[PDB]
């Protein structure tokens, strides 16, 4: 009825719910938040200014908003064991912005994972505030094993004497050894910052080593594997760091927080304290390993590093005579969403790439099991092997429809 | 109701905040009540979509309809304010301003912006904010007698310090801002001009405040406040080269994925602001503020800074009542009237005590208050502040508050 006033807006939203229903979301950073999370984001909390922190706001009327933000703060400490949590970052990028501000000065040397090797843009890219503001040295993965070579990272750290070492990745499918990063950091006198955005839910479920005890500062998104609303968060065990972090977030780089989103963080965090979330996360990894099995055995789909320990995988497609962007386009046409993705030692443009990235958190949320995940990888290989063959691509589309009807939203 | 059962801690708190918004006089100058449609947009399944990039140039597929939504927001913004280019991805006014600075100046450049005590925002050069830390800000303020911007002083400062950029816009300034005179001072010294219209964006959209968009190299704004949209930011320009620097600065410059469900709420709100009724709304805002200023001007104890308002807000020196801004704020809070303490020009107290309070009418106007009601509000505020904890008087104010909120219930 309010939709009558703005028919064009609500029509697009309606077609988007239809799109999420009928497509397979394999983009590794996506998920489906719960009805309760969306309800919190749709609440009247959007009306409340609340600059400052609970009990220390810059105007009145925050007595009950402070309950919401405290729940989000306190559930983060419960989920991750940190002594201090900040839940105001508007995004993972802002969380990283403020975490740098608390650890280093502009121009300081920072060691962070190369983007082609699987790092995020905020870990040093020159088109990002991180590369522009600080002096980033990249570490990568080994060219044969495509896993992190900690002795090489150690060579780099001693050569470059960074003030800060950053661990964490957006397209790295293997366990990150946080304890080795800490030893390296200690040895050259650098601090350690971990960006666990992609794996935060696996960490919360106890299925990936927890960086919080090792890192000076841990940043994360609240979406992705955590299955929360879009937003960021900052954790630390050092009270002196927590103070810098808090000043960095506000009044440093942000103004008022999105308390309706923070309310959705609180909702999501309690969902993640439930034992059901560990079963969900167990299924994320098992579905990913099952799909990796299919690709390892298929022809043309080289899994980077040959296995996965977490929710995602990188597929090198150069042996199908295509690039990532063509692979992304083929699969999009049969109603399968992935993203083109640079692979270690990428030779092509970052906008063509030599591979695609695939993650299980979204389909696992829809209820897919290993059987169904195996099926998707088979559909993916069939589509990419079918050199522009409409008969075969329609088959794949049929298989995608079967799956989406089997697991509606 | 079922998800509410899984988390009573969370939802009982939100239930309390609903009651509080319904039972309070919200006089915080930057707050409002967004429509049901806006809230419905922020609560949609659009929170699930990653859409890094811009419409037609995302970094992956599946953005067909997210592009309609964001293009609606962009196009409606171009139409509301008459700018050739609009970026609707900033997560906030602070992000909007962060990206605008990156498109205009280099770290360390000299920038002229309004002093915090005088009414400027934190992002206009405060040393505790990225703006003060990253650039060499030189502040202008207001004249101590008239408490309005002295444009000859801006000229004097601009010529002395040769800023690369001049920033106009304010958070606690109740008078018309002469953008033409800023444009002429910038041109004289060869500086760029940035205008931050967050507070007055809705008045500007209604034609009730001079439009900065033709004068400013870049205009930034929030989408909440007088525009009455979701919390968020926006960047406007007419210059195509700046538009590209702006879009690069926002992504991948300082943000990752945008909040597409908030951007949907921006599109909803921009269409509401294009409706002819929004102009009647915005005119009621100003008439209510002027009605309140008249009352405060007649009560001793409540000195209105500069003695008049042209917009939605007023700044009140309370010191002759023997209290500071913090005490006034909490006095008013105890009788269900919510303001914020606020520094006044040439502030003598701590920035966390302050000499004043800031009051605005956008929120009460949104729930239907007229000039008659705006008058009763200011009278209730005067009564509460003069009551010297006389509980009988404070309880009378609570009744007056209850009368107004029951007379104008919320949606
Ligand atoms: C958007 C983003 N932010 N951080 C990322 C991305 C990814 C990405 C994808 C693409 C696809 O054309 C381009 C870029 C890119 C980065 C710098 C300059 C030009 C283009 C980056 C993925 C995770 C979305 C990506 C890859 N590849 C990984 N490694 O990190
Ligand atoms: C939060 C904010 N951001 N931008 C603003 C604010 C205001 C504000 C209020 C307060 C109230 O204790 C303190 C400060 C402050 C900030 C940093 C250092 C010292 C003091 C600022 C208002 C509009 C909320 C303010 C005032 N006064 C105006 N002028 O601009
Ligand atoms: C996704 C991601 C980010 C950025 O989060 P945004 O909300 O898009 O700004 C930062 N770091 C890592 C490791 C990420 O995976
Ligand atoms: C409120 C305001 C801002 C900050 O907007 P946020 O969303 O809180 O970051 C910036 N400039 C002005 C003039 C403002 O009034
Ligand atoms: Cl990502
Ligand atoms: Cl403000």
């Amino acid at each position: 009825d309010y939709k009558t006033f703005d028919p064009d807006l609500w029509a697009a939203i309606a077609k988007e719910e239809e799109r999420q229903e009928h497509n397979l979301e394999l983009i590794a950073s996506e998920n489906f938040v719960s009805e309760a999370v969306m309800a919190a984001q749709g609440s009247i909390l959007t009306n409340k200014y609340a600059e400052g922190y609970p009990g220390h706001r810059y105007y009145g009327g925050c007595e009950f908003v402070d309950i919401v933000e405290n729940l989000a703060i306190d559930r983060a400490k419960e989920l991750f064991g940190a002594k201090f949590a900040n839940v105001q970052p508007h995004s993972g990028s802002q969380a990283n912005t403020a975490a740098y501000l608390a650890l280093v000065e502009p121009g300081d040397t920072i060691l962070g994972m190369d983007l082609s090797a699987g790092g995020h843009l905020t870990h040093g890219s020159p088109v990002n505030f991180s590369g522009k503001t600080y002096h980033f040295v990249a570490y990568g993965v080994d060219p044969t094993t495509e896993v992190i070579d900690y002795n090489v990272v150690r060579i780099l750290a001693r050569k470059h004497q960074p003030k800060l070492i950053v661990a964490g990745a957006s397209a790295y499918g293997r366990t990150i050894d946080f304890a080795k990063f800490r030893e390296i950091a200690d040895e050259v006198g650098a601090k350690l910052m971990v960006d666990m955005a992609h794996i935060a839910g696996l960490v919360a479920a106890g299925l990936h080593p927890n960086p919080v005890p090792y890192a000076d500062i841990t940043t994360t998104t609240t979406h992705k594997t955590l299955r929360g609303p879009r937003g960021g968060m900052i954790l630390t065990n050092d009270e002196a760091l927590a103070k810098k972090i808090n000043s960095a977030v506000f009044p440093g780089i942000q103004g008022g927080p999105l308390e309706h989103v923070i309310a959705g963080k609180a909702v999501a965090f309690k969902e993640a304290l439930d034992p059901a979330f560990k079963e969900y996360s167990e299924q994320i990894i098992a579905n990913a390993k099952a799909m990796v099995k299919v690709f390892n055995q298929a022809i043309g789909t080289r899994v980077i590093s040959g296995a996965t320990d977490n929710h995602l995988m990188l597929i090198d497609v150069r042996e199908l005579g295509i690039n990532g962007k063509e692979a992304e386009s083929i699969l999009d046409s049969v109603n399968i969403t992935v993203n083109k993705n640079s692979i270690p030692f990428e030779t092509l443009s970052p906008f063509k790439t030599s591979g695609i990235r695939i993650g299980t958190p979204a389909i696992t949320t829809r209820g897919f099991k290993e059987e169904d995940a195996v099926k998707v990888a088979e559909l993916v290989v069939k589509a990419l092997q079918a050199k522009d063959d409409n008969a075969q691509l329609d088959e794949v589309k049929t298989g995608v429809r079967e799956l989406t009807e089997k697991f509606p939203l």
